[PDB]
């Protein structure tokens, strides 16, 4: 899978292991993110921040 870093640029293969792209939001989501990568099973969530998983390539 094809994950983009902070900006929706640049991106690159999701490694070994991880095969999901993520992207959690802090305050709000509706806005632009805060941190976003790769994983291999998404956490949980919180109210703080908002963890929008996917198994997209540039979902993130």
């Amino acid at each position: 899978l094809k994950c983009n870093k902070l900006v929706p640029i640049a991106y690159k293969t999701c490694p070994e292991g991880k095969n999901l792209c993520y992207k959690m939001f802090m305050m709000s989501d509706l806005t632009i993110p805060v941190k976003r990568g790769c994983i291999d099973v998404c956490p949980k969530n919180s109210l703080l921040v908002k963890y929008v998983c996917c198994n997209t390539d540039r979902c993130n």
